[PDB]
This record gives structure tokens, sequence and C-alpha cells, in this order.
């Protein structure tokens, strides 16, 4: 039962970018608390979540790192109605950051949030499916980037859920084309469709990709906030399959 949508009502039916609600009961808003939304995550269970690890790398005086300072914002459609019927509220319990996390180069980027009082599903709030290891994401296939982003200049972000798409695309053209790292942890991709930019992920946020099925499964998570794809230079997200083993070892799920 993860990854399958309520598309309530129908709103938007031919195009745009500014969500609808019930359109990704996964995302999730993380706000540390005192400064609004910060970072976006993904629900698995009802009791865990998907983020990036940098999220979570203490900053200024603010303990990042510490669950205690995070609130979870789940089935959130508009960041002004946090207030709203399908609105869920939750605490962090835990953080699990990867062990193999480098905070350099942003490798192993991968997070794992325990709630501190598990989720209710709803039409506003679904789990998303999880990859196997060994299943692929092609070059050139299609996956979705949500999230309230700001612009590469920052630049606010959107009130309202931000979507558009991203292309697999070949590892050796970020590594010819870019002068950071690229890792077997990572993938490559182009800008599909939005938008300007794939800005509107988030950092720690979900991609999302139509398989066969039907169902959802999670692609990948955003790792630098503007790392985001463009006209001339392609971006890099963190891949999730090669995690399968790991989450469910810390999770069950």
């Amino acid at each position: 039962a993860c990854g399958l949508r309520s598309f309530t009502r129908q709103a938007a039916v031919v195009g745009g970018t500014d969500a609808d609600e019930g359109e990704w009961p996964w995302q999730v808003s993380l706000h540390a608390l005192g400064q609004g939304h910060i970072c976006g995550a993904s629900l698995i269970s009802p009791n865990w979540l998907v983020s990036a690890a940098h999220c979570y790398i203490d900053d200024r005086g603010f303990r990042y790192s510490d669950p205690t300072q995070w609130t979870a914002f789940l089935g959130l459609h508009d960041q002004s109605q946090r207030s709203a019927p399908g609105v869920q509220e939750r605490r962090l319990k835990r953080i699990i950051s990867h062990p193999f996390f480098n905070d350099f180069t942003f490798d192993y980027d991968i997070a794992l949030l325990e709630l501190e009082k598990p989720a209710e599903y709803s039409s506003m709030v679904r789990p998303i499916c999880l990859p196997d290891a060994s299943h692929v994401f092609p070059a050139g296939k299609a996956i979705w980037v949500t999230g309230w982003g700001h612009t590469q200049y920052g630049g606010t972000g959107a009130l309202i859920l931000q979507k558009g798409e991203i292309r697999v695309i070949q590892q050796t053209t970020c590594e010819n084309l870019l002068p950071q790292q690229i890792t077997p942890r990572m993938m490559c991709v182009g800008f599909l469709s939005g938008g300007v930019d794939s800005c509107q992920g988030d950092a720690g946020g979900p991609l999302s990709s139509v398989e066969a099925d039907g169902r959802i499964f999670q692609a990948g998570v955003v790792s630098w906030g503007d790392g985001c794809a463009q006209r001339n230079k392609p971006g890099v997200y963190t891949r999730l399959p090669l995690f399968r083993d790991w989450i469910k070892e810390n999770t069950g799920v």
C-alpha cells in the first residue's frame, strides 16, 4: 500500500508547476523551530522518514543535529496554511545519518528520521515505495522533483508546493562537466519540465518516479539545494536503491 495517491478532485489536469492537494502525500516539510521550513523529507512508514544527512549538521549556534529542534509537517500544501484540515504535525525522536556521510563532498547524503508519534495515513498523508537495490532507473527516465525551494539566487520559495520533472542522463556527463566529485551514490540528471531549473526541491526531498506498475517509487534524494538542473549544466542527486537494505535494517521498512 505504498505510493498510490488519491488525486483529490482535478484542479490542474493540463499541466502547471503548482502541485495539487493530495498529489504528493509523502512530501514532508521539516522546520527547525524558530525558522520555518528548512528541509524536505519523505514518508516511508507510519514512523520513519527519509531525508538528507547534511540537513542535520550544526551550523551557527543552532544545533541542526539535535532532533528535539525539529518539527515535521505532513500532508502540508501551503506553507501559510499550517493550520488546514489534512495537516499533521509530528516531533522528531531520532536522527540516523548515514555512517559514511562526508560533510565536504556530500557523499552518502541520506538520513533516517523517527517520528515521536506515528503519522496517520489519510487522503493527504501516504507513504512512497522504496526501490530494491537492483531497481534500475535508466537514462532518459523522467522523475518528479517537488518542494518549496528557493531560487538559485535565493529568492523566496513559493508558498504552494511546486512540482517539476528531470530526466536521468549518463553519469559520464556530470563527470566531464562538473568540477565537483561525482560518486557512485549520485545520479546525473538533466532538466525536463517546469520551471527554469529544478531548484524547487528542498534538500532531503524525494525524487518521485512513476513506474510501469503505476505505483510511485522514490528514485533518490535531493542533495545540494542548488545542485539543480538547468539549460546549460546538469544536476546531481543522491541515489536511493543502494541504501535499501540499510534503511530496512535500521527501520524495519
